[PDB]
Parts: C-alpha cells; sequence; structure tokens
C-alpha cells in the first residue's frame, strides 16, 4: 500500500497557496499519497472518525483544536513531523524564551512581569521616565514590551526622553501599516508582559524558515518598529531582502528546529552588535513566493517520510543528498 501523509490544520492554512504548492510536489513521490483533513471533520467529528495516516503534518493556528490533534496522534500513533505538545508551549512567550535559554541560544536580556488580574498593582513593577524595574531588574529605554501570549501581536516599544519619548505600537499588518507612534510614555497597566532590551539592528528583521535541522531559508524585511509603513513591490507583495545565514546562524536554526521539535519552523533573528539574537519562534511556517523553496521543502519532507517509513512498507530507499540553503 501507499504511505499516507495526513495534513491536519485549519482550512485557511491547508488551502493556502504555499501549502497547495508543496502538497502537489510531495504527491509526486511515487509511494506517497496526500490526504488533507477537512476542516468540518477536524472541528466537528470525533477523532475516531478522522482519516488514517502513517505520517501526520499538523499545526495549530487560531481556531484549531490542538487537544483533538493530540488525541488523534495518541489513538493512531503516526509519525509526527511537527510535535503537537510543543505547540502548546509555542503559544506562551515565557515558555519559548525558557527553552531558548536552556539551549544556549542568544536572546535579548528579559524579565517577566506576571500580573494578577485581581491585584494589578501588587505586581513587581516600578516605573521611571526613562526606565522600568521588573522584579528588581532595570531596563533603560529603549525597551520592548510583549504580551505573554505569543498570539497577541500588540508588541510595544518605548523610546527614551532623548529621542522624543512616546512609544511605537506594533500589530498584525492592516493594509499598509504594521505599527503606529503614540505619545504615551507609560507602560501598559493591565496584563502580563515580557520586558526586554531593544536590540539595535540596521532596520531589518531576519526571518528564518527551517525544513528539518539541516535546511534553513532566510530573508529580511523592514522592521515594523521603524516607522510602520509596509514596503510593497509593484505587485503588492511585501518587499523581502536576500539573506545568507552565517555559520553561527545555521547552528541557531539547527538548535531551534530540534529544541521545539518542529521540522517546519519559522523564527526571527535580530542582527545586532556583531551577533544574532532570536526574538520570536513561530512554529510551522512556509516561505511564500519562492518556487525554489517549494521544490526544496517538498523534496525534504518527502525524503524524511521515506527515510522513516520505507522499511516498514518494504520499499527500497537510498538516502539522497539535500541542499542546506
Ligand atoms: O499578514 C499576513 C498577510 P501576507 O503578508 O500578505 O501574507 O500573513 C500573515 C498570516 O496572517 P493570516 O493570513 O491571517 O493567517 C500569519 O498567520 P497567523 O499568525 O495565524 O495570523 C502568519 O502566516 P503563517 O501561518 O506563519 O504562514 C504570518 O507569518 P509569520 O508567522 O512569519 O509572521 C503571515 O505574515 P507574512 O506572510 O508577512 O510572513
Ligand atoms: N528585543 C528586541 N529588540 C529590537 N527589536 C525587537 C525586539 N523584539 C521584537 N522586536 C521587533 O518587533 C517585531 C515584533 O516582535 P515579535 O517578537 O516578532 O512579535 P510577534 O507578535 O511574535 N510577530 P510574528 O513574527 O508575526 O509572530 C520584531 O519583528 C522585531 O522587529
Ligand atoms: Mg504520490
Ligand atoms: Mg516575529
Ligand atoms: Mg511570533
Ligand atoms: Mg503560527
Amino acid at each position: 500500500r501507499q504511505i499516507v501523509v495526513g495534513i491536519c490544520s485549519m482550512a485557511k492554512k491547508s488551502k493556502s497557496k504555499p501549502m497547495k504548492e508543496i502538497l502537489e510536489r510531495i504527491s509526486l513521490f511515487k509511494y506517497i499519497t496526500v490526504v488533507v483533513f477537512e476542516e468540518e471533520v477536524i472541528l466537528n467529528e470525533p477523532v475516531e472518525n478522522w482519516p488514517l495516516c502513517d505520517c501526520l503534518i499538523s499545526f495549530h493556528s487560531k481556531g484549531f483544536p490542538l487537544d483533538k490533534a493530540v488525541a488523534y496522534a495518541k489513538l493512531r500513533n503516526p509519525f509526527v513531523i511537527n510535535d503537537l505538545n510543543m505547540q502548546y508551549l509555542i503559544q506562551d512567550r515565557r515558555e519559548v524564551y525558557s527553552i531558548l535559554q536552556a539551549e544556549g541560544i542568544l536572546l535579548p536580556r528579559y524579565a517577566i512581569l506576571n500580573r494578577d488580574p485581581n491585584n494589578p498593582k501588587e505586581c513587581n513593577l516600578i516605573e521611571g521616565e526613562d526606565h522600568v524595574e521588573v522584579n528588581g531588574e532595570v531596563f533603560q529605554k529603549p525597551f520592548v514590551e510583549k504580551p505573554v501570549s505569543a498570539e497577541d501581536h500588540n508588541v510595544y516599544i518605548y523610546y527614551p526622553t532623548s529621542a522624543g519619548g512616546g512609544s511605537q505600537r506594533l500589530f498584525r499588518k492592516i493594509g499598509s501599516r504594521s505599527s503606529v507612534y503614540s505619545p504615551e510614555s507609560n507602560v501598559r497597566k493591565t496584563g502580563s508582559y515580557i520586558y526586554e532590551e531593544f536590540m539595535p539592528t540596521d532596520g531589518t528583521d531576519v526571518k528564518v524558515y527551517t525544513v528539518g535541522p539541516d535546511y534553513a531559508h532566510a530573508e529580511a524585511r523592514k522592521s515594523p518598529a521603524l516607522d510602520g509603513k509596509v514596503e510593497r513591490d509593484s505587485e503588492g507583495k511585501e518587499v523581502r531582502y536576500p539573506v545568507i545565514l552565517n555559520a553561527r546562524e545555521k547552528l541557531i536554526a539547527w538548535k531551534v528546529c530540534l529544541a521545539f521539535k518542529q521540522t517546519v519552523c519559522g523564527f526571527d533573528l535580530l542582527r545586532a552588535n556583531g551577533q544574532s539574537y532570536v526574538c520570536d519562534v513561530n512554529g510551522f511556517s512556509f516561505v511564500k513566493n519562492s518556487m525554489k523553496y517549494y521544490d526544496d521543502c517538498a523534496k525534504i519532507l518527502g525524503n524524511i517520510v521515506m527515510r522513516e517509513l520505507a522499511p516498514q512498507f518494504h520499499i527500497p530507499w537510498s538516502i539522497p543528498l539535500e541542499a542546506e540553503d
């Protein structure tokens, strides 16, 4: 019989252009059949009724029942490409930074302010005009304030008096904008936040996309922290700049991929002070608008599948050579 690769995610994701491009390519593997789980089934049917697969590619996004995906994997025991339990932790920035620290990965100096919604002022924060103190730890402006939920993209940056004060409020892109300036100089007074040192970059963020630990595509984009106008090309796509990762950064990608057990993994790097700091780990993420990535990603995932399962299915398989970039 064919090896079945099951795709389990919200329709918005499973039906996206990158997914469709990759799935048609994986389907070219002679011994692999692709089955995309319908959203109505994922949301409404018990896991006992979900289709069978031998290899499961499943990932959480807004609205996805991760509890069900976990239960399905427990029931059927398929080969899992992106670890499901780690996807709970990826939703919590505190858990993400904790794992990065444990792996010896450079990240901005940070402190967590956990606030009890019942006693919002009993928390360990002291505010000055040009600094905050979080559990005793001082952060001079400029500093970054992030919601503990990784799914809340309302990240704020606070500027020093020497720069005009105020704050930059970041958010999920709306049309042509990704952030806006506010005259507000005081930090948010409700919610729990991570406070971290602002890393001076050249004005771009490096986005890294892994396919297993030995492949990473990188590209750069204007930092939303800069002014908030999104740069677009003549076709309306966000402008992307070429990046090649150095040896240190290739090791970062290897470490992130394995530490979070996400074969397909996106994360963000800040090139600052001669080093590269991880500021965000997003989990499952494809490169968009790159035919070469489509080819490479599909080939690598197909090969991972065959490597793991070909012996079980008595299929001859000789492990092939793959790109790293
Ligand atoms: O903003 C956009 C619109 P686009 O810029 O014109 O594509 O697309 C964004 C998606 O928004 P939704 O289209 O509503 O799902 C978002 O999904 P979410 O987190 O569930 O909101 C992520 O996509 P993914 O799941 O990781 O692949 C972002 O990638 P990231 O995690 O590296 O930041 C995308 O940004 P990038 O495309 O510019 O890289
Ligand atoms: N410590 C820092 N120093 C300097 N810039 C930062 C820092 N942290 C975040 N930024 C900038 O602010 C942006 C948003 O922060 P990030 O932690 O990526 O939030 P997010 O909401 O998870 N974005 P996404 O990549 O869509 O999930 C980053 O792309 C950086 O440009
Ligand atoms: Mg096939
Ligand atoms: Mg980010
Ligand atoms: Mg993120
Ligand atoms: Mg995501």
